[PDB]
C-alpha cells in the first residue's frame, strides 16, 4: 500500500469504520493537546485502515502495513481482543476531550480558542453565553445556531442550497458557475457544511461577485450570518434553509476563485483534509513543488504550473488521477 494517501484510492464506504474512528478519536485528542505529529500519525494510520479492502477481524491482518506504529497497532489489538480500547474510552469519557470537542465544533472556534476557554474554567455552551464579551460575532452566530449546526447536513439540504446559490450567482453574473466541493463532492451523504467554489470562464469577471451573490441571498432571507474574508474571496456563512414547516441553519462556505486558479482551488477544497495534506507533503517531499489551493509553485525555478483541470495537477505530480469519491482519506 503506497505511503501517501494521494497515491491510493480511499472510497467513501470502507470496512473498518470502528477501528479508524478509534484512531481518529486519538488523533483528535492529540490535536486538542497541541500534539501535531501524534495527530498526523494517528490520522495517517486511520486512513490506512479506510483504504483496506477487507474488514480487519484478526490482528494478523494488521502485520506489515505502513505508517502503522506500535501505538496504533496496540489500539487495534485491544479493540479486536476485548471489543474496546481503554485509552480510547478514557479520552471519550474525559471532560477535557468532551469539552474541547464541544467548543471546537462551534462555528468559528479552533483549538486555541477552545483550549483557552477550557483553561479559564468554561465547559458548557451556557458558560460561553454567560461570557459574550469573550466571543467573536462569528462565534455568537455559531452559538445561536449550534443545535442546527450540530445536525448533519443531508444531500437534500445540499441540493436545495446549491439551487439558491446557483440562482443567486446566475442572477448576479451570467456565465458564472457553482461547483459543489468538500465532502459532498467526495460522495458523502452527510456533512457539517456545504462547500461551493464559484468562478467564471472569463478571468476577472468574478471580481466583486461574492458580495453581489450575498446581497441576493440576503434579500431572500436566506442568510443568518456571513463574514466576508478578502487568499480567495470567501464567505463562511450560515444559511436559513427553509424546510416543510420548519427551517434550519446550515453552514455554507462560498469560495470565489479566478478560473486560472480553479483547478487548484477545486483540488484543495474537495479534500479530504488529510488527502490534501498528504498531497501537499507528497508534492513537497517527492517532487520538490509547493502545492496549495492557488497553484503549484516550483521554488527552484520560481514558476507556477498552469492547469485546466485537476487531472493536469495529478498528471504533473506523477500521480494517477483519483476522482473525488476516492479522496476520502
Ligand atoms: N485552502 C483552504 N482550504 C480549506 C479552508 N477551509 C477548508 O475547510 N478547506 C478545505 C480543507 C478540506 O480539504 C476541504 C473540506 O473542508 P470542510 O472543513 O468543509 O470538510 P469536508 O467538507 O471534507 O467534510 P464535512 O465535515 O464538511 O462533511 O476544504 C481554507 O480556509 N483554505
Ligand atoms: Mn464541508
Ligand atoms: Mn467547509
Amino acid at each position: 500500500m503506497p505511503a501517501y494517501a494521494c497515491q491510493r484510492p480511499t472510497p467513501l464506504t470502507h470496512h473498518n469504520t470502528g477501528l479508524s474512528e478509534a484512531l481518529e478519536i486519538l488523533a483528535e485528542a492529540a490535536g486538542f493537546e497541541g500534539s501535531e505529529g501524534r495527530l498526523l500519525t494517528f490520522c495517517r494510520a486511520a486512513s490506512v485502515l479506510k483504504a483496506l479492502p477487507s474488514p480487519v477481524t484478526t490482528l494478523s491482518q494488521l502485520q506489515g502495513l505502513p505508517h502503522f506504529g506500535e501505538h496504533s497497532s496496540r489500539v487495534v489489538q485491544e479493540l479486536l481482543e476485548h471489543g474496546v480500547c481503554e485509552e480510547v474510552e478514557r479520552v471519550r469519557r474525559s471532560e477535557r476531550y468532551q469539552t474541547m470537542k464541544l467548543f471546537t465544533q462551534i462555528f468559528g472556534v479552533g483549538v486555541k480558542t477552545a483550549d483557552r476557554w477550557y483553561r479559564e474554567g468554561l465547559r458548557t455552551l451556557d458558560d460561553l453565553r454567560e461570557q459574550p464579551q469573550k466571543l467573536t460575532q462569528q462565534q455568537k452566530a455559531g452559538l445561536q445556531h449550534h443545535q442546527d449546526l450540530s445536525t448533519p447536513v443531508l444531500r437534500s439540504d445540499v441540493d436545495a442550497l446549491q439551487q439558491v446559490v446557483e440562482e443567486a450567482v446566475g442572477q448576479a453574473l451570467p456565465g458564472a458557475t457553482v461547483t459543489l466541493t468538500g465532502g459532498f463532492r467526495r460522495g458523502k451523504l452527510q456533512g457539517h457544511d456545504v462547500d461551493f467554489l464559484i468562478t467564471h470562464p472569463k478571468e476577472g469577471q468574478e471580481a466583486g461577485l461574492l458580495p453581489r451573490v450575498m446581497c441576493r441571498l440576503q434579500d431572500q432571507g436566506l442568510i443568518l450570518y456571513h463574514q466576508h474574508q478578502h487568499a480567495f474571496e470567501r464567505s463562511f456563512c450560515i444559511f436559513r434553509l427553509p424546510q416543510p414547516g420548519s427551517w434550519k441553519a446550515v453552514r455554507v462556505d462560498l469560495v470565489v476563485a479566478p478560473v486560472s486558479q480553479f483547478p487548484f482551488a477545486l483540488l484543495g477544497w474537495t479534500g479530504s483534509k488529510l488527502f490534501q495534506r498528504e498531497l501537499r507533503r507528497f508534492s513537497r517531499k517527492e517532487k520538490g513543488l509547493w502545492l496549495n489551493s492557488h497553484g503549484l509553485f516550483d521554488p527552484e525555478q520560481k514558476t507556477f504550473f498552469q492547469a485546466a483541470s485537476e487531472e493536469d495537477i495529478f498528471r504533473h505530480l506523477g500521480l494517477e488521477y483519483l476522482p473525488p469519491e476516492q479522496r476520502n482519506a
